[PDB]
This record gives C-alpha cells, sequence and structure tokens, in this order.
C-alpha cells in the first residue's frame, strides 16, 4: 500500500509498506475523508516530539472497516467510523489512573503521527477497535465528522482544562481551528462574555458565530491591557490557550483573576521553558491553575461529540476552507497546513470507492 | 406598610407591618418587578415546611434601594438592583464549607418567604447587602432580570447537580419555568440530546427552542419505558429533575445508566418518604448519584447568569406568560401559580413610583 | 477441577467443571489465599441479585499463574498475584467514563461470584489479565493481601464516597470487615473524629485502632440521638455506609448536616425501596447527596492500596480471626460468614501446592 | 501599644500605635502565644510583596478575647482562640466564587502582615470575629494551636493542591515545618511512599516521623534522578513543593508522571519567573496540573483542623525548637527566621497575663 510518512525530521514523502497486521482486537480501516493538522508540521519539521523513520502521517480520519479481528464484536466489515486522533490502550495503567490519552506513557494514548503510522495510506490499523471507533451517525456528513476527531475534540479539551462555569467571561488565545472550536467549547460550557485573540482578523469573525463576544487584534496594542481595560481592570474568570508560543502562559497569568484556572491545548513546537511570571502568579500563591493536556480519544468521546453535530448543536462545516478529492492530495493539504495561506482554516480530502456503498 | 402575607396554612391576605431594621450591613429595598412561584404555593396550601403566620411572601424581585446601613460600601440610594431568592450568611459555617445556601442550617439562606418576610411588600429587608445584591445591568429590562432571582439560578442548578458533560444525553423531568431553565441550563452545560418530560404543549415548545430535541408525554405511556425505547435500552447519561413528587425519584433511578447523577432541584411538597428502588438502584452500588439542593444566591450568581442576557445568550422573556401592573396585583399572580390554567408558565408584576428614575 | 457453588438459591455444594478456556488477553490462576465474604451470603440466602445455578462462588484471592493468552505481556506462568474482586473490561463505555466497575453494565466489572465463576475453584479465569493482576509484593503476607481484594478497596471506597475531608466528623455505620476499612479508610482521608456504629465489642476496639474515636452502641439508644448528643446537635460532617439494611440511609440522612455525603459500600440483600425521609432531606434541597457504589478494581486500585501495607501505614492482619488449611476449608468458611459468631471478622484459607515456589 | 513593625522595605522597630477601633462585626484579641514566619522575613528584607509602613508583623497567634463589637454573637471578653493567619472578607466577590483567601483581591484574606497590623502587639483587630476566630479547645495547649494558624493549615492546602489520592506515591520539596505539614497532610490524604526532600539532613529525620517513608538529601546528587533512580524510573504520582526557589517547579515536572498535580505553597521572595521545562511538560499536553495556592483561614478550617490535635492525631509539639516568654522576644524569635540555625523548626513565644484566666 501507499503512504505519506515522515522520514526522518524535516523530511516527507511517499513510500510503499505492507498492510499491518490485524489481530483478534483490531480493526484495518480505509479512509474516506482525511484532514491535515498544524500538529504533524511540528513533529515533522521542527522536530518537537523526537525522530520518525517511515511513519505514516495525519491522525484526523472517517473511514470504512475494511478487516476485524476475531475478537471485535461491534463492528464489522463495510462499517463507517469515526476515528479518534487518540486511541488509547484502555488497561494500561494511566487508563485506570483516569488518564487514557498517556496510555503506556506521556502522549501515548495519541498514537496516529505521534509514533505510530497514521491515517494517510490506503489502509490504516486500529487497536482496541470495538473500544476506539464509533460508528458515523447516518444525519452526519463524513466532512463535517473528521472535524471531531480532532479539531472539535481538542478545541473542547481546552474549555473543560480552563473549568469553565456558568456566566463565566473567559479568553480564547489562538483562533485557528482549534482555537474555535475552544470559543464553541467555552460557549457549550456556559461561558457569557468571551474574549477571542487572534494574530488576524479575518477568522476572528467566525468566533463570532461560534460564541465569542469581543475580537482583539494582536496587531493593535499589548493583549493583557486590551484585555484589562475592557473589563475595568477586573480580568477575565478563565482562559483557554489555543495557539500561541511559549509565551503565551504569562500573558493569560497576567488577564486573569486570582482563583482561576488556564486550560492550555496547544502543542509548543519550540522553546526550553514556559515562563510563569512570579508576581502576577501571586508570588506562588494566587491559585491560578496551569493545566496542559492532550485531548480524550476512543468511542465513547467520538460519539458523545458527534451528538452535538447530531442535534443541530454544533457546525464543524465552517472550519472547512479548502477541499480536495484523491488520497495523494493529501500531501498538498498538509502543505497548506505548513505555509498557512491567509483564507486557510482547514482543508478536507475525501476519497472515493466504487464499493463504498456495497462493500461488505 | 402593606405586604402580602401567609395567615397560616391555607390561608392568603394583606396586613400592614412596620418597615424592617436596618442594620449597618443590611438594604431597604423597594419592588420594582416582582414574581409569584409555585413554592409559595406549597408552602402556604401544603404546609410543606411548616406553618408561618403574618410572613410576607414572594421571593423574585428587581429592586430600588431605599435605605443602606452604615458599613454597605457597593450600593447607595436609589440603585437598581437584582435581588436573589436566596441571600446568605457568608460568614457562617455551612458558608465557610461551601454551601451557603444553607448558611445557619438546613435552607438557611433562602430566607424571603421560607422563614424572612418577603418581597412582596411596599419595603423589604436584605442582609449583607453589599454580598448579596447585583446591580441590574442597563441591558436588561426588569421583568427579564426577575427571572434570574430563582427560576434562572433554580433550574440551572438543577443541571448543575446532574453532573452535565459535553453530549450527554439528558432527560429533565417537569417542564414548569424551573423545568425550562434545566433545559437551558443542560443546554449551556453542553448536552445533546435533552429529553424533557411534560405534558402541556407550549411549554413543549419553549422547551425547543432551550434546547430539547425530544419532548416525553405520559399520555403515550410511562415515561421510563417511553425513554428506553427512545435511547435502544441504554437510558440517559444524566436526570435534572426540577417537577413530579416524591416517586419521580424511581422514575429518574430507572431510565439512567449506572455511574451517572439525578440533580433534584423540585421542593416536594409532601410525603414522608423518597423510594429508591433497591434493584434499579444497583443494590446499593449502581453509582447512581442523588442529589437535591437549594439553589445558590447571592451577587455572584446573579451577575454571572445576568452576563447570559446580556450577551444574548439567555433569553428569558419567554417565560413570562401574564403581565401585571400595580403592586395589590401580587396576590392575582400568586394566585394564578395556585389555580394553574394551561396558559401559564410565569406571571410578572411591574411596579411604579414616580421617583423611580430620580431617587438618590 | 473442583469448585464450591451455588446451587440456586438457599443452596451450596461442590462440583466438577472444566477448566476454563484462556483467550488472548486472559490468565488462568490458581488459589494461594482465599477469603469469603457475607455478599455470597446475600447472593445465595436471600437471592439479593437474582437466580444462579453452578456458580462457583468467591471473589476474594491471592493466586498464583499457571497459564498466560498468547497476548499477555506483563505476567508469566508462576507469577503470584492479587486478585481485585472486581475486573473490568477496561474498553467498555462505561469504563471510558470513569466506572469500570460497570464495565457491560450495572455492576459489570464485579465479575466472580456475582454471574461469573469465582475464586473458589482449583483454576479460575481472569479477563484482561494484564490489566487486572498486581503482583503480590514479596513484603505483604498472601493472606493479609487477600484483604486488599475486596474488604480493603470496598471500605476504602466508602469512604472515598462520603467525600471525607481533612477534620471532618464521619460516622460510619456496620463495623463489620468493610466497615472497619470504611473507618481506616476515613482516617487515611483526614477525618479527626469518627463515630463507629456497631454492637461487637472486639470490632469495636479494632475500630479504635483503625482511628474511630467514639463508639455507638444501639443498646444505649437511637443511633441518631446518640449521635446528636454527642455533636451538641450539629450532627456529622460525612456518613459512610458500611452495613445496616435499606432503612439506615434514613438513619445518615438524620444524623448529618446540610451540604454534605453519604457514601454508601452495604451490598443491600432485600427490600423493595430505599426511603429517604423528605423533611430531614430538606424537603428535597438540603444538599445530603446519596452515593452508592460497587468498590474499584483491576490492578491500579490493588497496587496502590499494597502500597498502604509496603509502607507501614496498614494493618490488614487485625481483620484475619480464623485461618484454616486447604481448598475444601472454604465451605467451612463461608458458613461462619452465614452462621456469624461473635469471634468472627474474615476467615482466610491457605492453599499449598508442591510447586508453589518452583512453577515456572 | 507597642507592636513590632514593618518601617518600610528593609527596617523592622517597635513602635506605639493606638489601639484598633472595633466596628459592630469585630474583636480586639491580646496574644496568649505567637510565632514568627519565614513568610515576614520575604515580605520586610525581599520587599517581595511590596513596601509597607508601620506595618505590625506577625500573624501566628492564639489570643484572648479584650472586646467585642455590638453584631459579635459566638464570642465573649476572655475566650481564648485560634487566629487563623487567614481571614476573609467572607462576602466579597472572591469568597462567594470560592476562594475567600482572595477577599478583595489576589491574597486579600491574607490581611495580618500582608497589609493589615498583625499579631506582635499587645492588641491586635479581628474583622468578621464570628467568622474568623475558633475557640481553643480545652485539651489543646496554646503554643500547640499556634502551630494550626499557618504551619498546618498551609502545608496541609499543599497536600490538597497536590490532590494527593489513597496510595499515592508523593514527592515533596522542602522539609521546614510548612513541608513536615506537607508530609504529614499527605499521609493524612492516604499517600504511601512518601519522599521528603531537604537541604538539611537533621530534620528530614523529624519528616519520617509525619509519614515519610524516604529522606533525599540535596548535596547528594540531583534530586530528579535520585527520585527517578528509586521509583525505577517511573516517577512519583503527586508533588507538593513547600520549599525552594523559582527553580523547583522544573524539578517536580521532571520527576512527576503525566497526569498528575503539583502543589506549591511556598511564599516565592525573588526571581522574575517560574520556568516549566517544555518538553517534560509533554509539550503543552502531560496534564502535569500545576497549582499554588495561599492557605485557606477563618474558623471552621482552624476548627477542623484543631480536631486532629484534639483527637491524638497530629502531633504539632514536635515543630517547636525555641521558647521565649514576653512580647517583646518576638523580635528575637523574628531574626532567627531571618538568620536559621541549624537546629530550628519554629520558635513560639508566650505571653503572660495576671488576669489571664479570669478576664470577662
Ligand atoms: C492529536 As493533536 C496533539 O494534533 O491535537
Ligand atoms: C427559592 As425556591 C425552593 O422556590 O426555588
Ligand atoms: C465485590 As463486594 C459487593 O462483596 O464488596
Ligand atoms: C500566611 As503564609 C503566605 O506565611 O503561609
Ligand atoms: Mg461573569
Ligand atoms: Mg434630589
Ligand atoms: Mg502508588
Ligand atoms: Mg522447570
Ligand atoms: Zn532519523
Ligand atoms: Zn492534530
Ligand atoms: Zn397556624
Ligand atoms: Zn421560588
Ligand atoms: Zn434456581
Ligand atoms: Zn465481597
Ligand atoms: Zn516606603
Ligand atoms: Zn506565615
Amino acid at each position: 500500500m501507499k503512504g505519506l510518512a515522515m522520514l526522518g525530521i524535516g523530511r516527507i514523502g511517499w513510500i510503499e509498506k505492507k498492510i499491518p497486521e490485524c489481530g483478534p482486537l483490531d480493526a484495518l480501516v480505509r479512509p474516506l475523508a482525511l484532514a491535515p493538522c498544524t500538529s504533524d508540521t511540528h513533529t515533522v519539521w521542527a522536530g518537537a516530539i523526537g525522530d520518525r523513520h517511515d511513519m505514516i502521517l495525519g491522525h484526523e480520519a472517517v473511514g470504512q472497516i475494511v478487516k476485524v479481528g476475531s475478537l471485535v464484536k461491534r463492528l464489522k466489515v463495510g462499517d463507517k467510523v469515526i476515528v479518534p486522533a487518540i486511541t488509547p490502550d484502555w488497561g494500561e495503567e494511566e487508563s485506570q489512573r483516569g488518564y487514557p490519552m498517556h496510555s503506556g506513557g506521556m502522549l501515548g494514548g495519541w498514537k496516529f503521527s505521534n509514533f505510530k503510522d497514521g491515517v494517510f495510506s490506503e489502509v490504516f490499523h486500529v487497536n482496541e477497535a470495538d473500544a476506539n471507533l464509533a460508528l458515523l451517525p447516518r444525519d452526519i456528513k463524513p466532512e463535517d465528522a473528521v472535524m471531531l476527531s480532532d479539531m472539535v475534540t481538542t478545541g473542547f479539551h481546552g474549555a473543560e482544562l480552563a473549568n469553565i462555569k456558568l456566566g463565566d467571561t473567559v479568553c480564547v488565545i489562538g483562533i485557528g481551528p482549534v482555537g474555535l472550536m475552544s470559543v464553541a467549547g467555552a460557549n457549550h460550557l456556559g461561558a457569557g462574555r468571551i474574549f477571542a485573540v487572534g494574530s488576524r482578523k479575518h477568522c476572528c469573525d467566525i468566533a463570532l458565530e461560534y460564541g465569542a463576544t469581543d475580537i482583539i487584534n494582536y496587531k493593535n496594542g499589548d493583549i493583557v491591557e486590551q484585555i484589562l481595560k475592557a473589563t475595568d481592570g477586573k480580568g477575565v474568570d478563565k482562559v483557554v490557550i489555543a495557539g500561541g508560543d511559549v509565551h503565551t502562559f504569562a500573558q493569560a497569568v497576567k488577564m486573569i483573576k486570582p482563583g482561576s484556572d488556564i486550560g492550555n491545548v496547544n502543542y509548543l513546537g519550540e522553546g526550553d521553558n514556559i515562563d510563569i511570571p512570579r508576581s502576577e502568579w501571586g508570588v506562588g500563591m494566587g491559585h491560578k491553575h496551569i493545566h496542559g493536556g492532550l485531548t480524550p480519544g476512543g468511542r465513547v468521546r467520538m460519539e458523545k461529540l458527534a451528538s452535538l453535530i447530531s442535534t443541530g448543536k454544533l457546525d464543524t462545516s465552517k472550519l472547512i476552507t479548502h477541499r480536495f478529492e484523491g488520497l495523494e492530495k493529501v500531501e498538498d493539504a498538509l502543505m497548506l497546513m505548513k505555509n498557512k495561506p491567509a483564507d486557510l482554516i482547514k482543508p478536507v480530502v475525501r476519497i472515493h470507492y466504487d464499493d463504498e456503498d456495497t462493500l461488505h
């Protein structure tokens, strides 16, 4: 089979690999819709999680089952599935301790395009498939559902980590697709006033459609002073960090009230240290809790989030700015995320099969 | 002054009372907008919380300050305020351990029309005024803000007690005004599918506008069976009880998954015992958590919820089905709550003063 | 092989069964140390969870691995293990949402002697062995470690469900071996004063050694009145239920403060309904939270609790009042749990093998 | 009256001040037992929380009521009280939001020797006295209880912030008196293995008496490598930071597992930034939660912690290494904390009065 792979830090290329073996609990899956992620750009070109050889890239897919292991009981060949970016080993220590996304070690539930061949190939492998794949609801388009795999779950996790409460004033820093889903998540956790902070302008407007009330432009003054002015010096109740760099945490601490939460979901691609300012952190004692976490995954997470689409309560289509057909175009799509043109949010790649609707 | 009072179990009438005394931390307030509550109905006619004589009724008000104590620092004469139904003693033991609504004993933060003269009088008393009174935002109509005092905060509290998570399937039992607010609260905590259980048709359309997806009418049969059918036997994730009686808890237990929460905010007006069925409660071990709580109050709770009106994220006007003018009309309004026409959600009474815009 | 089985309601006896089949993730285990439980007593003689025929009893074992499946990676033949009473299916829905003890449905992680052949046989089966079996630390006697399987973990779980905070005054109702472990768990969650409710005198001294401060015997009168007197009417902060019957919950409600938690871990053997008194439950609004939960299990739970024995912080040996040798003596041991001499806390049965120290 | 005051950053001296006025909710209190704190050394000589003029120092006291305001209902003249270092304004926004220690702003519940005249004077003032003073139990020595005001509550808060669970392996970094109470707190929250990390050796031994199992000497190698070696590379479950500097956080992150908590209570006296290492923080995603908080205070906190002394479950006497008599000796005692001799943990100063036992 063909797949698009990382060939050591700094290089991608198409390669041929055998089809993965399918153990008793596993499933093999062919992609129907795929998206590329900014995370793969940090991983390939910044070496942000270390070196990899012949690793198929990608971790956002809707797919169709082409094989199941002997002990798979909930899935059959031909089933269409939402594939979560995180596919935990559910019996590992960290899963039993409430952190399945770190199953087998830090970030270990994130397999696809972390250390496991991902979804940018003709067939890919899923561990604990009964546990890790949700059936695609008949009322959701494959491209809408591909946004669940990572963008919705990660953005929403930012808002979960920020411990957002009913009527909270929230600031979301970074308004790419994960940030837009952090705004939506905060809205769905009951935030009132929501400040969206972008480098851009263009897609801070879409943030208003997901529940943002106030847009803050970096290219204007210091965002902290802008935020303190808008709040009459009081600051915000909670902060989600969904973009930026290692220096964004200091801004969050400076704009937030004492007794609060900062929820980071940004994959930090470079920099030795994240600096937290001693004074504005209440000299160690301000209860400004700092969290940084990898998204949940598995079937239940996808099922719960999918219900928001099915019930008309979340529109993920707004994130899709560019559409391609054919497995080859995942290369083109990943290069867009590397080069970041103006009107880009997320590309999606659809793949057609002649037995798409008849495979069994 | 005049006020409408409970004159022992089964009787109300107007009485004259002295204007209450104002201590250093207290405020005296006059009503600008008032609403009656079915709670006063249980208290008066069912004797649900014991006998009372000459206790002024009502605990839902937007008001205007007429006097402040010498130690009140945030408020002044003429300020217009949202009065929470619950006005805790914030330094009491129960407050220090995170339950201010029980300040000084069980239900002790619910003063107005529980054991303290309520808001249905020309002047009423607020303890710890700086802590307990939120300023009325200029962008909210008094009639909409009076829904914050109890309806919004109580219905939202049901959703909070039910521990609603993103994408959960929720059942709200009872769709009076509290119930509609439990649907809204559930929606604002991120619920997907939401079953609303009631019989009235307009309640069962406003509920859809607040985020209900599914309407369950008992006339179509046993509501548990209905819910189990609709969820292909798995049941719902979380339940909010916002109406019904002591037997509603068994229904909740029977329709909910193991590892779940039942959030009750219904004031139970009669019956010796709430029956929990042993087998369906997992013979003691089902992790079907049962919560029954009085609403939060105080200014912060009002400020936070008011922000949802100010930001366009909550429309409390849908709750108002009857409008009156003049203080004396709180009697007619309360009688609506007792006689219960199918026209009814919430009445509001508007009261004007010659110096409503000039008092200072 | 032979095993001691429930032969329908009201009868036990020895039977021959095939050695169970071992799948890729499973392990077969032989008992080194066994204990009987009053739970099997309710199951057999009261029919508390329905009828069963030819189901092998017991769910408390230290064991030795005799076979592993092809996909078992952490265990090998001859390894000695602590077997949790609860052995979840970790990838099931309920596990993914944080309730692995209900994997596959309510009580579904409690397999042994609920619906799956238990540990009272020459060989028994463990699903998801790598996840579910902890290695026996070399510094713990098998007889002490067998208390971890259910007694420690269940009693500690009562304390966890009761939401015990530093310095809380706690009442533990029922001071059998689970109850003594609820006292210990409460002590290990930082409780100060701890009332232990029972009638037996030695239970009411071991309880003092585990952190009880106050012993309450019903023979001195109504236990609620006793507790209210002892707390000058304010009542207790938190209650753990570890014994009694369906009527114990009302006692708990009556003796506890508003804004509190009642943590039940008692397996209720009979009765249609658990009665919660309306007035004392704050007419629905007292924030007296009611929790009823099956113990956690799996290896991590066993590892964590075992660490408390290894570090000198928990002495489970005090629980053991009767010691037997040989597998057949699990019958005598279970009959002790049924006939209930005042001598009794927990029996343990030790089973030896010629190759106990050489099997590999 | 005389008091020991901060006279601008860098200077202390004895000054004369009038006795404070006593408002309706206030109490005036004379000291019976006092302790100095390392925090006052950062505040005076490092200027760590800004400049102050004529501010009486100290915030650890047991005292006796000499005057009460007209609305004080729970205290009378002559009552002996445990005075918490934190005396919140319980109705302020932050208190209503669950953070009373930040009442009126970050650190605002910490009044004594933060910005309010403290306890090192013949008479001092307490706001909201009914809420903020606990009666001294008859079974606790004044000097034992002085350790509750700050040392026990802060150390225990470190363990609370570290989210310690039953059987957790914990590392406590910094083993001064706050650290020794963090070890005790972790023990009282159910930790198993506990590593105590000191610069010293002498009072790492006392740490074993409070539940530490392993001592780690800074003067030996890198504490992170020591800890990873002792845990077979697995690291610890939770970390409490109770001493050190801005660089201690990086050590905590490097020794802790993914999916975990670091609870800081160290008042950080200098340094612009606290550095968190990007890589070992899981490049933003390791769920290594970082918390830093000021202790709770008020009466209930003191009452709960005092119960641990009364019940024989906490011995605070072990912290007292030096004893003085007379109000003047608080100067001597504070200089010990500045200069830090070898065998010092905490000094205590007792003050005798001829009507100590007769004042009314
Ligand atoms: C699976 As990810 C770290 O790109 O959100
Ligand atoms: C203050 As109420 C019990 O009527 O919601
Ligand atoms: C596994 As059990 C209900 O006997 O503690
Ligand atoms: C009151 As303190 C910051 O010295 O623990
Ligand atoms: Mg707000
Ligand atoms: Mg005028
Ligand atoms: Mg451990
Ligand atoms: Mg051999
Ligand atoms: Zn390489
Ligand atoms: Zn991604
Ligand atoms: Zn009467
Ligand atoms: Zn009401
Ligand atoms: Zn039968
Ligand atoms: Zn058992
Ligand atoms: Zn100065
Ligand atoms: Zn201090």
